[PDB]
């Protein structure tokens, strides 16, 4: 079953919480410990409630006050923690599309790992919040098959899980084989239709059969046949089909990979999944990397930032 690491706090008193926060910031300096200890122990819904209580009591904006009092990565984490759950993905996508450049990894990460219901919710929130259509903006900042696959995924029309059809599994596996390894070049359109619209249960069967037929895992063929953002997107899609938790766990691993850390990604994953499947992510993480996610973060981060991340993540055993 899917499980997160953050849940509603029992005996929740938003008014009292707003007072704690006001006390942590009022006056010289800031009580960062008090702030993180509280917010990481409250669900996203409760945080929004605290924000309204804070404003009702003081006429001050909670998030604006924390941005004034805080700084660095700790601030970025607190700000993300404050973003309403329903708007967070839309927010990160908007951030990925701002300016002339484009943050492809974010578009790929979110669009490949969100369910059709989540994408429908995101598309709506995005347009309501920014006054523009998500698909349109994505199309505007992307090109080629990478763009097309993203558009297919944005339609949020992946087939639901229905009775498994053996002939169909064989048919699709063989089709991918002819579209890639057996073709001079690649029939990208076939990979996009099959990997982007077929059901999760169907594709899991297809991946197994594909290996049996070709001798290659679908991930290997993808690397052999494609490159650029298309390659990254197809891998993310395949990995999410196998296991969203596993994909995100791997996403975290390569974010604390080597000199320095990809904090933007580290924060987004921890925050976005904290109330969905961060627990599952932890398990898949421990199994695949022989170390708990906790240890990874602990040795890659520091300060209040580190403290907050560790409280949200949890599972120091694992
Ligand atoms: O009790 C739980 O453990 C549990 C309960 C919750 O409902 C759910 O958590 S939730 O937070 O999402 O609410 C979660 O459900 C598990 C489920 O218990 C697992 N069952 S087990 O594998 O037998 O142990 C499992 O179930 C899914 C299977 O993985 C999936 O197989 S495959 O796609 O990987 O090949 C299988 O899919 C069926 C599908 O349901 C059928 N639909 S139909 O309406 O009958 O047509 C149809 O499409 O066939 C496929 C394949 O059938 S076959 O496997 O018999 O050959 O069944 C799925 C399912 O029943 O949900 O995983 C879920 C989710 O796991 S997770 O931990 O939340 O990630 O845990
Ligand atoms: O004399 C005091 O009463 C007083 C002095 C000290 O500076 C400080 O006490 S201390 O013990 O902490 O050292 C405390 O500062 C008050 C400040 O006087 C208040 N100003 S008031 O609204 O006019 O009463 C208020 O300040 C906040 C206001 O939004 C604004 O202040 S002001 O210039 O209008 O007077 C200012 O807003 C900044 C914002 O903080 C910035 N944030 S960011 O980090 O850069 O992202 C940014 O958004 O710019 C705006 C606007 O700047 S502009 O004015 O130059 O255009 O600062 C706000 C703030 O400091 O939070 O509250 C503080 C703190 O009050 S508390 O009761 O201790 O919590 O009191
Ligand atoms: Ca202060
Ligand atoms: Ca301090
Ligand atoms: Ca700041
Ligand atoms: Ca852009
Ligand atoms: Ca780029
Ligand atoms: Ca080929
Ligand atoms: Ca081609
Ligand atoms: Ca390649
Ligand atoms: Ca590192």
């Amino acid at each position: 079953a899917l499980r997160g690491t953050v849940t509603d706090f029992s005996g929740f008193d938003g008014r009292a919480d707003a007072e704690v926060l006001r006390k942590a910031m009022k006056g010289l300096g800031t009580d960062e410990d008090s702030i993180l200890n509280l917010l990481t122990a409250r669900s996203n819904a409760q945080r929004q409630q605290i924000a309204e209580e804070f404003k009702t009591l003081f006429g001050r904006d909670l998030v604006n006050d924390m941005k004034s009092e805080l700084t660095g990565k700790f601030e970025k984490l607190i700000v993300a923690l404050m973003k309403p759950s329903r708007l967070y993905d839309a927010y990160e996508l908007k951030h990925a599309l701002k300016g002339a450049g484009t943050d492809e990894k974010v578009l790929t990460e979110i669009i490949a790992s969100r369910t059709p219901e989540e994408l429908r919710a995101i598309k709506q929130a995005y347009e309501e919040e920014y006054g523009s259509n998500l698909e349109d903006d994505v199309v505007g900042d992307t090109s080629g098959y990478y763009q097309r696959m993203l558009v297919v995924l944005l339609q949020a029309n992946r087939d639901p899980d229905t009775a498994i059809d053996d002939a169909q599994v064989e048919l699709d596996a063989q089709a991918l084989f002819q579209a890639g390894e057996l073709k001079w070049g690649t029939d990208e359109e076939k990979f996009i239709t099959i990997l982007g619209t077929r059901s999760v249960s169907h594709l899991r069967r297809v991946f197994d059969k594909y290996m049996t037929i070709s001798g290659f895992q679908i991930e290997e063929t993808i690397d052999r046949e494609t490159s650029g953002n298309l390659e990254n997107l197809l891998l993310a899609v395949v990995k999410s089909i196998r296991s969203i938790p596993a994909y995100l766990a791997e996403t975290l691993y390569y974010a604390m990979k080597g000199a320095g850390t990809d904090d933007h990604t580290l924060i987004r994953v921890i925050v976005s999944r904290s109330e969905i499947d961060l627990f599952n992510i932890r398990k898949e993480f421990r199994k695949n990397f022989a170390t708990s996610l906790y240890s990874m973060i602990k040795g890659d981060t520091s300060g209040d930032y580190k403290k907050a991340l560790l409280l949200l993540c949890g599972g120091e055993d694992d």
